[PDB]
């Protein structure tokens, strides 16, 4: 049913000058992908011409869609100024002030060019402010590709060491993982290794492994154990910040020591930050020396990135996050519905604006649920919407009740075309 | 004599919501720096409200200089049409074959969103490719502040190895350094590492360590090197790639491996490269299974930073390149006079449209030679110039004659008044 000639030549072409003719594993679908045009609201246009609604909005960094016309405006203005200087600007000072102003937590920052240099900065705060070599993150969880934190980055609650071939013992043997949301096993791990850990690193609310919130009594554990041991406790919100106004630890009851973002907090340009107590971000401080921490980089803080962060975090008030809220609380609800009428049994899970089914069972003529799952993204393909492929998703502030209403009736429908083709 | 009492109320606002005010170590200067607000052309504004010709251009990126006008209209066209994706598009594979068709050995690109981020995926490339540990760079070479290579970085040539406090030693013992130009020297260092070596990281034309271009003989010896050995040969041009229209190992008659990229390739947005000959950049190909080296990243060839890239490039012609290339010669010998005439023994480093005042003696009333050209800085500032506080500078489009001229005379005035200043 669906045309995609003019994705299907744009693939050919990149296979000649890219690996797999690929820039970005995550965007990847085999054969080839769909390649996009442009987007305007809650909509994407691809490159064969047919408009869909977008439900994952750039693995969740447009909480504002695509073009808002108030972040356009801002950005276009400052790159008519000068995208980049090897000087700081207005605009740094006054999206620190707009992103510290959001948590207590948050006293002082620092920018980068995304969300995984920012992990790899505050890794390396806590290494130098404790001198000491263990990390600590969960079984699972992803932080992007930076190499101590790229083990166990891959969904799987498994407890041994896993990393990506060539990633050197001398990294591996320094990052340790626990179970998620398990107190007792939590505990037996990092107190084995208390002398020598710089930090623990979580994501609130990790997507890979289920989309579920951290548990009070877990925050809580290790929040004492952080306390007790000297580790820092470095919360990653790069994804899961847009859960609550405050960010994800806040909703939860907790606090962090830093926490990393990112995406939602820019809502689409080129960015990262690293906000924690005074104390934990003195290793970064150059005015009264050299610093412990060097941290440069070209883009830092650039003008074009803090006006869209400015703009993000203006539309972004108490108001329009309790609607994407409801909005989401109502495309969970709806997608339970039709999952049961089915006769699947698969989670949707979720917070806020947030989603994400969780396939697990392989029905009739699938041989995993993964498969399934990913059946079902392509079906939501050819009715008109984007997810991810393996269930993520997410509401954006340009939608309202008939973007969530044409939602609920493609995926009932896409539902039962992947189930009626397995049994076919 | 200068006013900056609008860069000081910005600093005292900075210092409550960032590190010792900062976000960017490299942009610091003490007690604070001069802000901008906005650039057009070779010309910089002040918050103050002063126009100062640039000659740093954010450390080497803006080889167009400010709000090029083809530039900003490719940006801002982009940004109306979405800034970011969950799905490739059109401008990155465009993008791609504009890029690869620069350099012969460039046959598969991938991009991320800085050249720190493209070193970091360039060396895990070598690993994953040879499944070998080490890395061997360049005793006093910066390549970011990715911890495998963050490793003597800081201009020294001492071939021991000195980290960044926190660094662990399970990073550290993996990174060995060679002396640059010393083939002996180099050889001695790889031939007891051979085994392990994943990759040989070199920049052909480090400016930390003086900016003279990598030699033939120590080009060739490393070359055979990794030849006999499997290393990867990495160059990392994100700075030095200008040099030549064809990059860097190119003008100097080598040939790299893998070579990354950044600053100049999309002359003011977000935006690193990793470009090598096809088998190398395997590892990331995932279109024949899982890859062996994920890699994502959410602002990965954006179509903003990709559109940037484009009209770069396409302004970046020969004739634009010999230009700033004889406009360099030409500054760098008016340097060369003023230097002279006052009694300085100083060097003027650099090819094309790149050059750095290399100070090697402290004149009478500086503590050093680093202190006497921090106070040139300062001076070339009051005069109206900006340049780099340890000498560098380089040459943008937009320049013509009159901004060297003007260069020329504000250099010979701002030494006379640090040399006076220092028998005062
Ligand atoms: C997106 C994400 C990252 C990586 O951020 P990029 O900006 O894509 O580099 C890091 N951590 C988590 C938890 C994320 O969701
Ligand atoms: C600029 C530079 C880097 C870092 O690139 P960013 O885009 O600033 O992160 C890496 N290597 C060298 C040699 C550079 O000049």
């Amino acid at each position: 049913a669906m045309i995609t000639e003019k994705s299907a030549a744009l693939y050919a072409r990149a296979v000649e000058v890219m690996p797999g003719g690929n820039s970005r594993t995550a965007v990847y679908s085999s054969p080839y992908p769909v390649y996009v045009r442009s987007g305007s609201g809650a909509r994407v246009t691809d490159v064969d011409g047919v408009e869909r609604i977008d439900f994952l909005n750039n693995s969740t960094t447009l909480i504002h869609g695509h073009a808002h016309p108030e972040m356009v405006e801002a950005i276009a203005a400052a790159v008519g100024h000068g995208t980049s200087f090897g000087m700081p600007t207005p605009v740094e000072v006054e999206y620190a002030e707009a992103l510290s102003a959001r948590n207590e937590t948050f006293e002082h920052v620092r920018f980068t060019s995304s969300g995984t240099e920012a992990v790899m900065m505050a890794v390396q705060a806590a290494r130098a402010y404790t001198e000491r070599p263990k990390i600590a993150k969960i079984a699972g969880a992803y932080h992007g590709a930076y190499d101590a934190v790229a083990v166990n980055n891959d969904g799987s609650g498994n407890l041994i060491s896993h990393a990506v071939t060539g990633n050197p013992e001398g990294v591996v043997a320094n990052t340790v993982v626990i179970p998620f949301n398990d107190p007792e096993g939590s505990l037996e791990v990092l107190r084995r290794h208390a002398d020598d850990l710089a930090c623990v690193l979580i994501d609130p609310v990790p997507w890979r492994i289920g989309l579920l919130p951290a548990s009070k009594e877990w925050l809580d554990a290790l929040r004492e154990f952080c306390d007790a041991s000297g580790a820092v406790l470095i919360s990653d919100e790069v994804g899961s910040y847009r859960v609550g106004y405050h960010g994800a630890m806040q909703l939860l009851g907790a606090e962090a020591d830093i926490t990393v973002m990112g995406k939602v907090i820019a809502a689409g340009m080129p960015i990262g930050a690293v906000a924690g107590r005074r104390r934990f971000m003195s290793v970064f401080d150059p005015s009264k020396g050299k610093p412990a921490l060097p941290h440069s980089g070209s883009y830092n803080a650039n003008p074009v990135s803090m006006s869209s962060g400015i703009a993000s975090l203006r539309l972004l008030t108490p108001q329009a996050h309790e609607r994407i809220g409801q909005l989401g609380e109502q495309a969970r609800g709806s997608m339970r519905t039709a999952l049961g009428e089915a006769g699947l049994d698969w989670e949707v899970n979720g917070l806020g604006s947030l989603f994400r089914v969780v396939a697990n069972s392989a029905p009739a003529g699938y041989d995993s649920a993964a498969a399934a799952m990913k059946a079902l993204y392509w079906k939501l393909l050819e009715n008109g919407i984007h997810i991810g492929d393996s269930g993520l998703g997410c509401i954006s502030t340009p939608m309202g009740e008939e973007e969530i209403a044409e939602y609920a009736v493609a995926f009932a429908k896409s539902l039962g075309q992947v189930l009626a083709e397995g049994r076919a």
